[PDB]
């Protein structure tokens, strides 16, 4: 595991230094502030703002009501079909560790050691070169364990 950054200012946008081949792990440690409505981790094809970079995997915990996680893909500035997970491990004022495991056909995400969700690839993961973190969240570290 090689961290590309510790204690980043949010929003954070950084280049991923190698390809997300099957078997790659992405590890993100952080904490949800007590007033958060949402945050997201986006695996992107570049960092353009105008027009907005494609988002292969948008991982979006939301804290209203019972809480949920929304996952989606942005292609050519259009969102696709939301996949919503209602069994969410995130909570306001609680710390987490996210592990994203890149498989051949999907991502598999676990939080605090416990399986959270799966998300099938809609953009080839080879096209991902950038990681962004947005919203109301405190991040301790972002790192990669590359299968290369
Ligand atoms: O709600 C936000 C948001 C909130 C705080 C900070 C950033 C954002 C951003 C945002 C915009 C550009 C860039 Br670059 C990075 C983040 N988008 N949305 C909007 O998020 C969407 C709203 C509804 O559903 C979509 C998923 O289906 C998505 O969550
Ligand atoms: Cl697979």
């Amino acid at each position: 595991l090689q961290n590309i950054i510790y204690n980043p200012v949010i929003p954070f946008v950084g280049t991923i230094p190698d390809q997300l081949d099957p078997g790659t792990l992405i590890v993100i440690r952080g904490h949800v502030p007590s007033d958060a409505d949402r945050f997201q981790v986006d695996l992107q094809n570049g960092s353009s703002m105008k027009p907005r970079a494609d988002v292969a995997f948008h991982f979006n915990p939301r804290f209203k009501r019972a809480g949920c996680i929304v996952c989606n893909t942005l292609i050519n500035e259009k969102w696709g079909r939301e996949e919503i997970t209602y069994d969410t491990p995130f909570k306001r004022e609680k710390s987490f560790e996210i592990v994203i495991m890149v498989l051949k056909d999907k991502f598999q995400v676990a939080v605090n050691g416990k399986h959270t969700l799966l998300y099938g690839h809609r953009i080839g993961p080879e096209k991902i070169d950038t990681l962004g973190i947005y919203g109301k969240v405190n991040i301790h570290s972002i790192g990669f364990s590359f299968s290369s």
